[PDB]
């Protein structure tokens, strides 16, 4: 559908830009099955990593790097993968994961994507995020 043009547009951004956009999408939310327990499990592991390790782990998930953790994430359902990304972002907010650069100004090319997405349907907006995270991890 149209969500394809978005996911591909999103994927055609820098790895550090993609994270930045995903992050702001999360902030704009507060101002086939899913298995939640498994998702928090992976998160717990990531929580043990230091901040650098936690950033690279996210860069790795996008770049499809072959980690021991990238493999765990790859073996998850599409719906639980998204839940896991929410746990990371929530984690950053709760000081338990690498905080976002205060000085990071978002590019205007992603400021557009942010706006276009906000105008999307709730169902679609969900499918967009779900379609974005599934093509990640290893294997
Ligand atoms: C520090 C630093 C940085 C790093 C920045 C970093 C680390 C940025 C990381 C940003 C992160 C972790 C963004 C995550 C966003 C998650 C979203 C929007 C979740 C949507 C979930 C939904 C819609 C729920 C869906 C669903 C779920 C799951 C269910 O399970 C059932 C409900 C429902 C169906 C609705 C930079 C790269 C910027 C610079 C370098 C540098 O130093």
């Amino acid at each position: 559908p149209t969500i394809r043009k978005y996911v591909q547009s999103w994927q055609k951004l820098d790895v550090d830009e993609q994270l930045a956009l995903f992050w702001f999408i999360y902030k704009e939310m507060g101002g086939s099955t899913v298995s939640p327990a498994i998702a928090e499990g992976l998160f717990n592991q990531v929580k043990e990593l230091n901040h650098e390790q936690q950033l690279q782990l996210q860069r790795d998930l996008i770049r499809r790097v072959d980690n021991q953790l990238s493999r765990e994430y790859g073996s998850l359902g599409d719906t639980t993968k998204l839940l896991f990304w929410y746990l990371l972002s929530q984690g950053m907010d709760n000081a338990t994961i690498v905080p976002f650069p205060a000085d990071y100004k978002l590019s205007s090319e992603s400021q557009e994507l942010l706006e276009g997405i906000k105008g999307l349907g709730f169902e679609q907006q969900i499918t967009l995020f779900r379609d974005y995270v599934s093509p990640m991890g290893a294997e």
